[PDB]
């Protein structure tokens, strides 16, 4: 009957969907589909705030898409997602996803099947979050085969360190909701390593139709983190919505402030984005009033994180820095003021919590994540990108 | 254990998911998202038709769903559902969205927070219909602070009369399904006193692209009305659906026969707005074959009440009043007529019904609600816009 | 109590949800609210693929959607899925829909209510591929007639061999999942009879906007195919992604083969498209690995079906040929070859198999209906739409 690993069973002879709740499989379903929709929006945002472009990355939002599941196919899930994984990395057990199916996953309330599905929706929202960084410009036979072992090599490594089976931040008492780590930071300071190394009507509407497009998405990215179809889903969606709120409002009224009283639709936009982000590691742990703060702090310090456009100077690919690597930042650090313990029982889920409980060794545990991750997306990015322009018929940038 | 009041228990004594089906919670969820996307539909669809302008009410849109979501979690949730209001309104209980979780909110089959993310987003809609009427060179500043209390003292109210606990259209025996009356009349009538104290393709795309976000999320709208995943659910999305079509239908051969034989793209996309307008106080409530005629009726009633544009002349905000005002009022009459006990009874909600089942008196209580509706949300939008435009710096339009 | 012919009951008297799981009513709900996007989908994408236009076709998938919606509310639903139906078309029973509420439907597992929801989504996307061949300088008035008369003596039967009751396909021994048969292969060879005898940026964004809307929309077409909550829905979506992957990567390097190097985003958008289509009649019977022959081998036959553009000349609707009939046809053979019993029992569901399990005769069967389909789709097509200019004042094209 049900073994728990493999395949967890035989279909001929046991019903592999009795283990699970089947609202919470629909719902998570569901909550995929919603992520996928994520990735043109990227797309629509970035080109839309492009103030220099090669080639609509709206178009080559759909490029990450077809490589990105491949990898994940391939390789990708197997290294994350693998149920004898060692603790730096999962094994290769699941090569090309043979034997990814009824058993239950490193989420213990989905089959392998699903989680495959779900989780591998947010490789592909990360992959676009890198091609659009170095789109300038840049080859495009050799950029696909970028991303593959960019996806391999850097994104694989911190997502199986912070959701992964045997994964060492899991283990050491770091709070990480939605995946700021894995999906922000990773492409946040992967993409100051290109703009290091490699380095308005008529779009207004494609930022607009672009944000609203991840807006939307965002609901099954974080709602459908609590892995259920319990109430702390609708939680955290609650919060969600309105860190994007607050976060919005507030990046209007800053520079309404700092330059005269300029206008600024493009900053509400963003200002939304930078509260999107600043919350996904908090939504399903933190107090419904303290993500207001989630919206406002991050929306700030990142306002500040673009004026470093000019005492650098350097644009192609400062965008992203400026919202998802330090807005993740911000907001990993921040989960672990606000986490509560009292919210992460919604669904009986045990933490220690954070300060909001004396748990004063948490925030500890958060910079420990943070840093990790900041290095390991850099460094490892860098390496790749130079050895990279190395080779001239695999180009990357001219 | 379960208390009903309150957050209704402990998260670490007792399970507060289950008092709930996880399958009405995991839709009312998607239905959730589902009707988010509406906000952009009035947009587009609203930006696209002007014939006149000032700001892109496209972006104008998410400045809504900002400052709606503040609202609704500062008091705007609490004024509306709370579980000790007078009959006027709510309390204030809930002020910051404080103790909302687990309890049964004001419809009994899913939590306070999941009624809380739902409801929060006809509020979110209404505000756009609300800033598109008075977009044409407003103040923008003002506008959100208009906005805010336009949701609390006109909004709140109608709300809370219709949906609220001890509300008194409720009591009285009045049937309004997916909120006709809070959200179109109550839009309908605040755009027409707009209109009255501060009163073509490359823009084609933009009104069908706007009209198909709405039609895809009014099956959030109208089929998570039920509160639950049962069939009346889905039933309620045949009629939306098929009022939508009929109701484009009509609005096509109409003026292809008042106007010679005009060609009318525009035509149909408005017909079908006219339907889905004209269905929602009805879509769980009327039987299908009847759903053509709230398709029909009100294409008529309203493509005439378009024509209303010349003898009177003005425009700025009549559009709104012609489909969502009119169309809402059509079809809350005729609510009052095929409004079916035996199609009520799908979930097992008790209703005596309307004329379908001979239960006369019901026309009237319909007529009760539409009015008092119409006329709160004339005079007290009015007084607080001539109040608005009272002090210089606060501005409204110019 | 439930008598399982009719309406299934008295609402009064019994509870007609008890049949079902809400967790499986809930998800075919969503999955209904997806299929729909699909349609400006198709309008977007072959409104953007245009080489040549009358009218933008992306309005004119409106125009379908109510016209697809009263036919299948007027007698399309019936002459597909009646309880009573002979074996080539089902019957009258239900003539605007009367007693169609809590029965179980065809697929026994969500009622006649949800299923007609769901399924009227199919007869609506074919219905914008078909109009979407001949639109060319057609006129609107007679467009609007065809269709309905089109897809009730073509669809319509089509659709109760593959799907119905009684039906022939069904009876034979025939796979097709989420109906390529009905949908693609109906409307592919049914456009090639108009292109017979009826017969680049500024407009690549609504290519890939369109295309987008489609792959996002397909989840609900198959992974909703399965017609429970089960984690073959879930399976079958993660063949759906990963054969659009593969499909589109194909395509692109094959005319950076066949065309010296060269440049071709249109490519990658079609190969997708080329691949979502393969996949179709296969996505919940064929192992994962396979799903990448799905997605290479349409791409390919495909491409060069395009490069049929020349050695005949006609344009205008080989396009929608050229990927869905020609890739329907692959798909369903191919279904044949790879169509795993041991898939198809991950929610318990009985076949014989493919090729993978030496059910040798299958791929006969797989002929059987391909062919039956196409011939019909082009014959009873064609007759049609002579006798349809052979009128004046209802024309078709000038």
């Amino acid at each position: 009957q049900f073994t728990g690993t493999g395949t967890g069973g035989d279909v001929f002879k046991v019903d592999l969907n009795e283990q699970f709740d089947r609202a919470d499989m629909v719902w998570i379903g569901t909550a995929s589909v919603l992520v996928w929709i994520m990735i043109p929006g990227v797309g629509l945002l970035y080109s839309g705030i492009s103030r220099k472009h090669a080639l609509s990355l709206m178009w080559a939002a759909l490029m990450a898409a077809c490589v990105a599941a491949f990898q994940w196919f391939w390789w990708g899930y197997s290294l994350v997602f693998a149920h004898n994984g060692s603790v730096f990395l999962g094994t290769l057990q699941n090569f090309c996803l043979k034997d990814v199916l009824g058993a239950p996953s490193i989420v213990k309330t989905v089959p392998d099947i699903l989680f495959c599905l779900y989780q591998g929706m947010f490789a592909a929202v990360t992959a676009i979050l890198m091609a659009g960084a170095g789109c300038e410009r840049a080859r495009l036979g050799p950029m696909m085969v970028f991303l593959f072992i960019w996806l391999t090599v850097v994104y694989c490594p911190i997502a199986y360190w912070t959701w992964g089976g045997n994964g060492w931040l899991v283990s050491l008492g770091a709070l990480d909701f939605a995946g700021g780590g894995p999906v922000h930071e990773n492409s946040g300071f992967a993409a100051l390593a290109y703009s290091l190394w490699l380095g308005k009507p008529h779009s207004v509407s494609s930022i607009v139709m672009g944000t609203i497009f991840l807006w939307f998405g965002w609901y099954g990215f974080n709602g459908g983190s609590t892995g259920n179809s319990s109430m702390r889903s609708w939680y955290a969606c609650v919060n969600t919505n309105l860190a994007a709120a607050t976060g919005g409002l507030t990046w209007m009224l800053v520079d309404w402030f700092r330059t005269g009283g300029k206008w600024s639709t493009v900053g509400l936009c963003m200002g939304a984005i930078a509260g999107l982000v600043g919350i996904t590691p908090a939504a399903g742990y933190v107090p419904v009033y303290t993500s207001v703060i989630f919206g406002i702090v991050p929306a700030i310090i990142c306002n500040f994180a673009v004026d470093l456009k000019d005492l650098l100077q350097i644009d192609d690919g400062m965008d992203v820095w400026a919202l998802h690597g330090v807005g993740g930042f911000v907001g990993n650090f921040m989960t672990g003021l606000f986490a509560a313990d009292y919210v992460a029982m919604i669904d009986g889920t045990e933490i220690d919590g954070g300060w909001m409980n004396h748990h004063w060794k948490q925030l500890g545990y958060q910079l420990a994540g943070s840093c990790a991750v900041a290095a390991w997306s850099f460094t490892v990015t860098s390496i790749i990108l130079l050895a990279m322009d190395r080779i001239p018929f695999l180009r990357i940038r001219l």
